[PDB]
């Protein structure tokens, strides 16, 4: 069968954490910011510390440690990695501090200062992260703008491995059981049949790109989740965002095709968005795109792609 997972689960003493201040609480438990000073070494590492709503539940530590397992096994610049766990009564997961927060809130707060270059770069980076997960045979099952974090405005990473599952070594799908799920980011075949593939993640990527291009709009705003599968069966989809050229919207629509193998692959999404990122104003139309601030080969140029963006399976 599958190859041995030789990742290191690092256990971190509680005396190594300092300046602990709360970032947010409620639905996802409680998230703190802090500093991590490892024992012998003269370094201070900004970190975020996650932990469920106080509690001591045996059902809860099972899910937390499933997340830790996945998050400890990933090493990519566009995926968040687990630094370690701390073994308090409910288990604490420790990761890198992402000072700018989640990408959904970032695009909402900075609507009027986000240029086309940033939007298309984020799309590339998210596609790189997702392609990496695909190479590790992992199906995320919860890709959305709320689950992308911002290290800097130039550098985002995918997070939230709570729902992630391994698509088998010889197998090509996953069949799920009960729980709560985000209907509005899900492929049709996931809603009806609980089938989950790399290609169901591509659907979710489409919806994530739509959220970014609409500067944080709620998909299918007003429509209740029980209606969504009927809407999608009729052939309705999310509308073309104001800023989007047909080129960009056509990529989104391809992610929402009924036949899953007709959707783009993450590797192709990397290529397409990377091309668009070299001439951003040709693909997104944003008022005041020159005045945007945040903290002969010319015949060839159309289809030029750097080798770093041309990825082999
Ligand atoms: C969820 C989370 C999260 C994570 C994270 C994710 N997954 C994790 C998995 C394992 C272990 C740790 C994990 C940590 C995170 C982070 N690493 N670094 C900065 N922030 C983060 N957040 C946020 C918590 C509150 C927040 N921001 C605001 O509420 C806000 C800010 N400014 C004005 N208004 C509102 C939205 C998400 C930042
Ligand atoms: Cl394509």
């Amino acid at each position: 069968g599958e190859a041995p997972n030789q990742a290191l689960l690092r256990i971190l003493k509680e005396t190594e954490f300092k300046k602990i201040k709360v970032l947010g609480s409620g639905a996802f438990g409680t998230v703190y910011k802090g500093l991590w000073i490892p024992e012998g070494e003269k370094v201070k590492i900004p970190v975020a510390i996650k932990e469920l709503r106080e509690a001591t539940s045996p059902k809860a530590n099972k899910e937390i440690l499933d997340e830790a397992y996945v998050m400890a096994s990933v090493d990519n610049p566009h995926v968040c990695r687990l630094l370690g766990i701390c073994l308090t009564s409910t288990v604490q997961l420790i990761t890198q501090l992402m000072p700018f927060g989640c990408l959904l809130d970032y695009v909402r707060e900075h609507k009027d200062n986000i240029g086309s270059q940033y939007l298309l770069n984020w799309c590339v980076q998210i596609a790189k992260g997702m392609n990496y997960l695909e190479d590790r045979r992992l199906v995320h099952r919860d890709l959305a703008a709320r689950n992308v974090l911002v290290k800097t405005p130039q550098h985002v990473k995918i997070t939230d491995f709570g729902l992630a599952k391994l698509l088998g070594a010889e197998e090509k799908e996953y069949h799920a059981e009960g729980g709560k799920v985000p209907i509005k980011w899900m492929a049709l075949e996931s809603i009806l049949h609980r089938i989950y593939t790399h290609q169901s993640d591509v659907w979710s990527y489409g919806v994530t790109v739509w959220e970014l291009m609409t500067f944080g709009s709620k998909p299918y705003d007003g429509i209740p989740a029980s209606e969504i599968s009927s809407i999608l069966e009729k052939g309705e989809r999310l509308p073309q965002p104001p800023i989007c050229t047909i080129d960009v919207y056509m990529i989104m629509v391809k992610c929402w095709m009924i036949d899953a193998d007709s959707r783009p692959k993450f590797r192709e999404l990397i290529i397409e968005f990377s091309k668009m990122a070299r001439d951003p104003q040709r693909y997104l139309v944003i008022q005041g795109d020159e005045r945007m601030h945040l903290p002969m080969d010319e015949e060839d140029m159309d289809d030029v792609v750097d080798a770093d963006e041309y990825l082999i399976p």
